[PDB]
């Protein structure tokens, strides 16, 4: 067994066939890959739709007692059932290219990848990461490539890599359940590879609610962030490398996560809740890492670590308004003091 395609379902009857047709049309022998379907207690006709593909595909189907509250637990149940050499997570509302398992198998046989990224394509207006999919690369690291800018589970992982290092998704969590999982796989992979010859994984936009839009409390969200920083800092790598990996994670988190602009969008009466959870995550980042981060984020790291929402919000409002209490211009960049009696933050551009 080469691959295990792990499919978590939850009331997926309107789009599960578009998936199952792409596996049935794979030009890969159905005897060397399995479809591990774990249903998160669906109440529509998802399972009988799946049943019609029991002679078109090698299937392993099971259903949970109650809905787990997220994609994590179903994938965890499928992953310990998987006996394929490699694992591919495909969501119920997505589908893969006809040639995916053939090109992957051929690529991994040639380069012995532990994690293999496959190029993605957005369908029906859904955005998709692309900065790391412009060239097929046999070997990429966390620091010479943009792989940290895609933490979704929609990749090829070697089964032994996940099991030998005890890598699973957090359970009862609507979103952010993928970031810690994929980063742990990145942290332990002896070789990470990118495969961009075609458009392999098709991420769709349908209706209704996608899990990436479901509510996750700031406590649960930033606990995952805190766990990622802890995983980075205690990886079996050189200490300077771990600091730089953490800095690159923070650059991306503060630029593109819900943290970016929270004190401008969240209701005032809820922002202490955010600054306390965000601060528990930044308090796990040692202050030495602030120097490796993008300069504009250093005042935010500083006031997050101190749980100071007033100065944090003033920094965000100042960036948005382009107005500062005091600033100097040195070497085409700004050195800013955001409030009276506060420190100056230098090199901001
Ligand atoms: C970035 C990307 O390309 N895909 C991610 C995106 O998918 P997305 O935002 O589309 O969320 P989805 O609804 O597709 O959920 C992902 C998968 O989990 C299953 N599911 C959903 C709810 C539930 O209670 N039990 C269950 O098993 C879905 O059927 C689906 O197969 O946001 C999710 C939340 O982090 C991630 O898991 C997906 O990997
Ligand atoms: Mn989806």
């Amino acid at each position: 067994m080469k691959f295990s395609v792990i499919v978590p379902t939850y009331n997926s009857e309107k789009y599960i066939t578009e998936l199952l047709n792409s596996l049935a049309k794979q030009d890969f022998p159905k005897t060397e890959f399995e479809v591990v379907v774990v249903d998160d207690c669906s109440t529509d006709q998802t399972l009988q739709i799946v049943e019609k593909y029991r002679n078109k595909l090698n299937l392993k189907v099971s259903q949970l007692e109650t809905n787990s509250g997220g994609p994590g637990k179903p994938r965890n149940v499928a992953l310990k059932q998987a006996e394929g050499e490699f694992v591919l997570f495909v969501d119920s509302d997505d589908y893969i290219n006809k040639e995916t398992l053939k090109d992957a198998a051929a690529f991994i046989d040639e380069h012995h990848s532990d994690v293999l990224l496959i190029k993605m394509k957005g369908v029906n207006g859904r955005g998709v990461p692309q900065s790391m999919f412009k060239e097929t690369a046999p070997e990429v690291t966390l620091l010479n490539s943009r792989i940290i800018y895609t933490l979704s589970p929609t990749k090829i992982y070697r089964t032994a890599l996940l099991k030998d290092n005890d890598i699973y998704f957090p359970e009862e969590l609507k979103s952010a359940e993928d970031q810690l999982f994929t980063m742990k796989a990145y942290l332990n992979a002896n070789r990470i590879s990118v495969l961009s010859d075609k458009a392999y994984y098709y991420a769709t936009k349908r209706e209704g609610e996608h899990m990436s839009s479901a509510y996750v409390s700031p406590e649960d969200f930033y606990e995952v962030m805190r766990l990622i920083a802890v995983e980075i800092l205690n990886a079996d790598l050189e200490e300077a490398h771990k600091d730089q990996i953490l800095a690159e994670f923070l650059n991306r988190h503060f630029s593109f996560s819900r943290t970016n602009g929270f004190s401008l969008k969240v209701k005032l009466e809820e922002q202490p809740q955010w600054i306390n959870a965000l601060g528990d995550f930044i308090q796990a980042v040692p202050e030495r890492v602030d120097a490796l981060v993008m300069s504009k984020l250093r005042p935010l790291l500083h006031y997050a670590r101190a749980k100071d929402i007033d100065n944090y919000r003033t920094v965000e409002e100042s960036y948005r308004q382009g107005q500062y209490y005091r600033f100097d211009i040195v070497d085409g960049k700004l050195n800013i003091q955001f409030n009276e009696g506060e420190p100056y933050f230098e090199g901001i551009d």
